């Protein structure tokens, strides 16, 4: 049981604890959609 969080939401550079297939950027310090 897990709980991670979805896009746009709250978050750190280091401490970036967002869904997976996502990205945590300082500059917003948010989540966002990436792929490689």
């Amino acid at each position: 049981s897990e709980d991670c969080l979805g896009a746009f939401s709250r978050c750190s550079p280091k401490n970036d604890k967002c869904c997976p297939n996502y990205k945590c950027s300082s500059k917003d310090l948010w989540c966002k959609y990436k792929i490689w």
